[PDB]
């Protein structure tokens, strides 16, 4: 349905332009008016971030302290980090040598660490420190606005670190955020409700503006690096990192998985293409059972490959459509964002365009500027979902291969 | 007893004020100083707003999720929101025509709804959104000081309607903002026992400041515009609703009720009125035992029509007082604000001036002039506890013949 | 080991400071860039002090109101309090009149009381109010930056005595705020293991910027000045308040406490040193075994006079340090911050550097000058367990004569 209600919302959004801008002449001001609901939009989507990363930051650390099953547990969640660091890694060097949107380094780097650890919690709520190299040379900082995206991820990663190494002492912790991550999660879907009448009024306050045919070239442009990129990701990454470690042909693996990629396609979902991906694997590739059971249930809610690869695109899209070339701190602030957004969403596919809100936000892009990305979201996001499931999929051979000694142990 | 101690904190005052203006001659500086524990208090109100509307808010919606038995809940609840928006109204209304106190506008709506939602949930709390029509013009935010009401009510109601759908899920955070409201509502009553000290200096810091007898004049033509709110809201407004959906002639109703009214000059309590409401709604105007048996117990903590009028009536007087005429962005700021303070008090007498102090603080009048509205409550509480009563009389009367399928069905 | 760790810290930042300077010529940049390991700890440090003041004022509050026994109960936390405030007042009276590291007044002590009680608990987290007599004067507040530990101690007293009298209703939020206080004792710990990498690089920047051999003649004269009042306190003070209530000569007191102080000494912990200081007090001073079992348990993380009294000189010479002279409205925010750091560390040896951060967060002094702090304080630590355990000790014997009505009726 929702899928149905945001095309309806791009097409009714694009009637709506073209039927305001030949028919009619507004101002400055009444264009400003029009784009109105989509502000309101993009104000509820702010609005809702800081909830959701702190809440879905200590639930889903703490929720890891307690899921993994000693060395099969960890090589899992090993495995799920560095996948996700090699896509956003693939998706920035791709949209930096493209350039799709276009036509000190050591206080930047520096800048970085410093946002980690905030002099404050509450400032980090809604303040960022930058330093300022000036005069033989001293130095200064600001504390200028915008939410402290690293300080929050930084700080409820150690805290919910700790509330799972306490127990019984910190589960009345672990039951508050819980039940937090779990009420702010509905108000998400309560705002997914109101993003298509919100997506109407700012796709159609886009098309008023322009006058070119050149932000529909770099819509393309954009649109082929994403599977570029994810087509280089599950070619020439993915079946590499299975040969690194399985000495095993990994086409063929890929061609047993075969049922299961076309039915991320259909449903689009890969939480919910779990029943066919389990016995996929174990009928034709031959995988432990004992694996397949840990791997691919934490895998569809946290190895989110294809969507790490495309927020990572997407952001830095929005820094090239509007006029900046983000030096180097705002690259790794983009790939720590990206790839700590498999927790900072808790296993849910509403929450793909507000967390693409938190990468903007971490940075100090302009948010108005997603609806770029949501016009063309539903074309892309058929794709993502078939990159989510084969790094799930290769994650069953790679885990078996490494702890060959637990599955003579564990009978 | 806190009448007692309030009308001696008004005797004292005026005394002081008058043995010190007339025998003694202070500078800008010392007429600083003597009002100094006044000031105190001052800030002891508004620390106190931010932990009253967040727990308030969430645990007062969270019950009304449980509270609603079906259909007969439902009109309880729906009766008591439009009478406390028509008793606003009338407040509302009656303060600008009669103008007690003295001697663009579509920018103003739009930042009525930019406050609904704010950009962060932390900045919210200290913080509003002003927007700027500047320059064929260009419009600018600004994000100046004040702490957003309407963005904590909205917030608070959305997020206290979520945790009472998810039950079990969401017990904890039911649990935790219980104790949070019942843990500031003991704050709010020790800055009650603070209040008769604070209130003497600070109405001896007016008395020292006047050089007419203005100020009282309008004081008497404030009193006359509740009084006149709270005999148009119970002869003209209650019978009428009364009588359009219940064709039974309402003043033979209100008879019914006088030793219900009566009892609420007396006592002036509105909950301790209780059980001699309970029989002389039954005995006198054979309204059903199990309507009356929810009614009047959820209404004399919510259906506070006396109190919204009043608030709605003080809030624009002082903005009357200070030379202001607050637009159309600020009145309905004062009504949705006074309609709320009727779940954002949880069924206590003791926050009427905190509650003054909230309706204040969202549009950003001076607090300090509430010491003329306190100097003059305790005259006329006496008869918003009348008003307070019936309108959950007539609300049995009017819930009844709207239910009269649900009185067929449950026997 | 943390100890042994920490004069490695500063004898290999001595050695790097001299093999620096003397081997080579930094800008104003690289002297700066060669402090940052010390600079992310400073922020680590301030990072944890606002949830370590909040979870440790409303659990140790509400702590001390489930641990008072009646009478026997009260005098012990009420002699814990005074002696105290005895330290503090003698360690800010000798740190004035000697002064080591140097070479309007109604107006901060209003300021003192009107941030007692801010105007809104989130500012509070990061703001100060602060006023200013200008113009026949006026008096205007600015609301400056820096957090109010003030208002944060004031109000969390009042919410953690409130909570521990609501018993059952409010044990949800005893129990949040104690796995609060656990799992910020925690992130302490973590940033202490961090601490002897942040002293090497900030002691080395200490020793970079100096040209001359009058610092350490002020490092001197402030060792000088604590182990001054640790001796007219352990000597002067306590022996006279023991022959104030006790007329039984507090010398031969002292003598028989004397297996506990030495190894108060060896240990250097006031709580590892309990089974000995128990055994010694029974066994020697003959003091009644029902008032031993109570106040060394509860003094041992509460009484804390060597530490208050340090705490107190330290800030002041900061303070001394940097050129100032702190007025009054300063002094007393020394003395109301380091004698509630008793509660505001919850029993733990660890938070001895993170006191010293609050202490210097209260005022606003730079939190970089700890470190002169710190390379001295493995020299003074030994010394302050020793008054900290006689304070306890002397503790014993007062408390029981005022109490002996209570143990000819407790048999």
């Amino acid at each position: 349905w929702v899928l149905l209600s945001t095309v309806a919302a791009v097409v009714l959004g694009i009637t709506t332009g073209v039927l305001v801008r030949e028919h009619s002449n507004l101002s400055t001001l009444e264009k400003f008016y029009f784009a109105f609901p989509g502000e309101i939009l993009m104000r509820m989507l702010k609005l809702i971030i800081l909830p959701l990363i702190i809440s879905s930051m200590i639930t889903g650390v703490a929720a890891l302290d307690s899921n993994v099953s000693g060395k099969i547990g960890l090589r899992a969640v090993v495995y799920y980090f560095c996948t996700t660091l090699i896509a956003v890694i693939l998706g920035i060097v791709l949209v930096v040598s493209i350039k799709p949107g276009v036509t000190s380094t050591v206080d930047a780097m520096l800048d970085l660490i410093r946002n980690m650890f905030p002099e404050n919690l509450v400032q980090a709520c809604f303040q960022q420190y930058k330093t300022k190299r000036e005069e033989e040379y001293k130095i200064v900082g600001m504390y200028s606005d915008g939410i402290n995206v690293l300080g929050l991820i930084v700080f409820c990663l150690v805290f919910g670190l700790v509330i799972g190494k306490m127990g019984e002492k910190g589960q009345i912790l672990v039951d508050f955020f819980n039940a937090l991550s779990d009420a702010t999660m509905k108000i998400v879907q309560i705002i997914m409700c109101y993003m298509p009448l919100g997506i109407l009024f700012l796709i159609a306050g886009k098309i008023i503006e322009v006058e070119d045919w050149e932000i529909f070239r770099k819509l393309g442009l954009y649109m082929a690096t994403v599977l570029t990129g994810l087509a280089i990701h599950s070619i020439v990454i993915l079946p590499l990192i299975y040969f690194i470690v399985v000495r095993k042909n990994p086409f063929r693996f890929a061609m047993g998985m075969a049922q299961a990629l076309l039915t991320a396609l259909m449903i689009s979902s890969s939480s919910a293409t779990l029943p066919v991906t389990f016995r996929c694997a174990e009928e034709n590739n031959q995988v432990d059972k004992r694996i397949t059971r840990f791997v691919l249930p934490v895998g569809a809610t946290i190895n989110m490959d294809g969507t790490a690869l495309y927020e990572a695109v997407a952001a830095v899209f929005i820094a090239q459509l509007n006029d900046l070339d983000l030096g180097i701190g705002q690259i790794i602030t983009i790939s720590i964002t990206a790839t700590s957004a498999s927790i900072g969403a808790a296993g849910v596919p509403q929450a793909g365009l507000v967390t693409m809100v938190i990468v903007l936000s971490a940075v100090g892009l302009p948010a108005e500027d997603v609806t770029l990305i949501i016009a063309v979201d539903w074309l892309l996001d058929r794709f993502r979902t078939m990159v989510n499931v084969l790094g799930d999929a290769f994650g069953t051979g790679i885990v078996e291969k490494l702890s060959k000694k637990e599955l003579e142990q564990m009978d």
